[PDB]
């Protein structure tokens, strides 16, 4: 038996849904440590300790921008910190440090007197996702913390796409129709330069640069695809595989492809 498993056999429907089976409660990090804010959002009844994702914004960008998968990814029983930088300006090697600041802070927060999160976080297991400069900073993220369980940065740019040191599961939310990191010279070489995790290439049909942000409309579809990446990879929960490694059986799919899952 997984000693990671929690909630129940995942459905289409289940996965589907704006919410899991957690309910969800959040704080603002009183005093931010080696980055700019953040929010943390938790399953007050997951049945035993969960894994931490730290979720970064883009260049001018802040919380608003990547708030949905907070509540999304708690109800399906994760401990997710949403962060603003030090700095709107911040460049992905800064982002990537500040993410894992907001990680060691939520584990730290796991053993703190008077936080909301006291045991509830499995530090142990860890995840990191981010917008744009912020999937840039997950994948350094990645590359610079082998021991992370999975990742999942959505319009991914970077100054190199080489991230071939990346042995982390990583999951590729790209907008097929981005122009401010274009699929062909971003999303698809980060993804073709891995040879040595599980990855997977997900392609949002004529999505601009903001199709997997808060408000967007395929949140049944990119919702789906990042709680069962998540759960697959950070759980171990070989309940997920098909959903994790299977086509999303979506009409606003334009490009899907896989290796090693």
């Amino acid at each position: 038996t997984n000693p990671y498993a929690r909630g129940p056999n995942p459905t289409a429907a289940s996965l589907e849904a704006s919410a899991g089976p957690f309910t969800v409660q959040s704080f603002t990090v009183s005093r931010p440590s080696g980055y700019g804010a953040g929010t943390v959002y938790y399953p007050t009844n997951a049945g035993g300790t969960v894994g931490a994702i730290a979720i970064l914004p883009g260049y001018t960008a802040r919380q608003s921008s990547i708030k949905w998968w907070g509540p999304r990814l708690a109800s399906h029983g994760f401990v997710v910190i949403t962060i603003d930088t030090n700095s709107t300006l911040d460049q992905p090697s800064s982002r990537s440090s500040q993410q894992m600041a907001a990680l060691r802070q939520v584990a730290s927060l796991n053993g703190t007197s008077s936080s909301p999160i006291y045991g509830k976080v499995d530090t142990a297991r860890m995840g990191v996702m981010g917008w744009s400069m912020g999937g840039g900073g997950s994948l350094i993220s990645a590359a610079n913390n082998p021991s992370l369980k999975a990742a999942a940065p959505q319009a991914p740019w970077h100054s190199s796409t080489n991230f071939s040191s990346v042995t982390v599961p990583t999951l590729i939310i790209a907008c097929e129709n981005d122009s401010i990191a274009p699929v062909n010279s971003s999303a698809l070489p980060i993804y073709d330069s891995m040879s040595r995790n599980a990855k997977q290439y997900l392609e949002i049909k004529g999505g601009s640069h903001s199709c997997a942000n808060s408000g967007n409309s395929n949140q049944a579809l990119i919702g789906k695809k990042g709680v069962a990446w998540m759960k697959r990879f950070m759980d171990n929960d070989t309940r997920y595989s098909t959903f994790a490694c299977e086509n999303p059986n979506s009409t606003e799919v334009s490009r899907f492809r896989t290796a090693n899952c």
